């Protein structure tokens, strides 16, 4: 029997990040998650204070932001606590522990330092995740697994999909649950977050392929969906964060029957 | 039917930057790549400018460079020149096409400003690559595609693996090899570049397996060694450098008969 987001935050095994989620998802009545790929920090620093309110989660690309700096980020965890939404850096961690460990913590961007959510690949090996967690661990952070992806091609199917869900059973005092196309664990304490997300059938030139909020909440059993061009290249982006979230709550209301 | 590097650099296929890679091999009896995984600029470049005569290659960290500004790399550019060995950037990009375009072009980093190769994930399935070839092409980059990892429960096996090599024959006016720990190959205009390579048996704490640089060159048919650890962590680097260079090259010249 189905769980609500709410009931699931108050679950023995959850993970603090994601029962902070849960909890404002549920207070909010949102579980959009706004991917804003933009190139000035000017303009994460808008979209976050103007589409706060409608979102739970920012998934940010610093690797992206051509005038990043620390105190950029400081301000945009005001707006985080501010509005109540997460922050996941996109950065898609793909390399052995070793070194993903010092990718994580260090550099000029120190990820660990303000994101609440990483997302890693399985295929190095579980070394990838007991990397990261060495360094998130301390910093009171959480991990999602990479267990599908969106695109054309994609290799993340079958066995390699089932190996992410065990590396993440195996990790759940730091992974909080996964990327994904559909709901991959039976576990109510782990997240699904979905990217390849718009209202309209379609793709990008470059392998994306999107599936409606109904679609991958209502039918496929997914938690959270993932949209970064659906919202920002509409000309209205708080209407269009807004029908994305309407959307997405309630398919998952109906699902929650 | 073993072919020199000098022999290989004039194949009919061969991509420009690989035949520069290859020419320098031969010119300088190097078959080594230093993985210089350093958290200072200046690190960095007193190990390019020493052991820059040792290596065919340096495989830049930028993602943990505490100090990264252009100028440096600016530098280490007039470094490449002088002593001749080409710029790996390690980041193993893993993400749908539009995202690690705009991480490869973007970004504080603009690694494709400087980087002559990079390596990318074939997990996205071939957008990945179609994404870093609208950047890299003009440019004379190419890029690596990682076919099988070093490290323990490594999902880079079997039909991924075979995943791996078809896209890379399928793009071949910008993919000019592979990271992988054997010849996946058997077309001689691809690079096979093999890290978890030290001269002694074991791993690290974090799932890294090594092999030897005779076993990885001399039986499992790779081109190029990618050491890290079994350089950077010696008293002096250089000697250990020599040590890995004339491994790598005489298992390389007994295979060639
Ligand atoms: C990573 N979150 C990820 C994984 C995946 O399989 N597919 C995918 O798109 N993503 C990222 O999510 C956004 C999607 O943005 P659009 O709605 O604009 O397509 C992008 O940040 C991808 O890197
Ligand atoms: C990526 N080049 C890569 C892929 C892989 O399967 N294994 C692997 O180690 N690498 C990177 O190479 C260096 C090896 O460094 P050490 O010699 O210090 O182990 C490492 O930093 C990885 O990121």
């Amino acid at each position: 029997m189905e769980l609500s987001f709410g009931a699931r935050a108050e679950l023995p095994r959850i993970h603090p990040v994601a029962s902070k989620l849960l909890r404002l998802m549920q207070k909010k009545e949102t579980n959009l998650c706004l991917s804003a790929d933009v190139s000035l920090a000017r303009e994460l620093l808008q979209l976050a204070d103007a589409l706060g309110p409608s979102i739970c989660m920012l998934k940010t690309h610093v690797d992206i932001l051509n005038d990043f700096t620390l105190d950029v980020m400081k301000e945009l965890i005001t707006l985080a606590k501010c509005h109540e939404f997460l922050i996941f850096e996109n950065r898609k961690f793909a390399d052995i522990g070793n070194t993903v460990k010092k990718q994580y913590e260090g550099g000029i961007f120190k990820i660990a330092s303000w994101a609440d959510l990483v997302n890693a690949h399985v295929v190095p090996g579980s070394g990838v995740v007991k990397g990261l967690q060495e360094v998130g661990l301390p910093l009171h952070r959480g991990c999602l697994l990479i267990a599908e992806m969106s695109s054309t091609g994609s290799l993340a199917t079958g066995d390699y999909t089932r190996a992410a869900v065990r590396m993440a059973e195996e990790h759940s005092e730091f992974v909080v649950g996964f990327i994904s196309g559909s709901r991959v664990s039976m576990k109510p304490e782990f997240l699904h977050l979905t990217p390849g997300v718009q209202l309209e059938a379609g793709g990008d030139n470059l392998g994306q392929q999107y599936n409606s909020p109904q679609e991958v909440i209502g039918k496929r059993g997914s938690d959270i969906i993932i949209v970064g061009r659906g919202i920002i290249s509409a000309a209205d982006r708080l209407e269009a964060a807004e029908m994305y979230r309407k959307a997405a709550w309630e398919a998952y209301l109906s699902r929650l029957g």
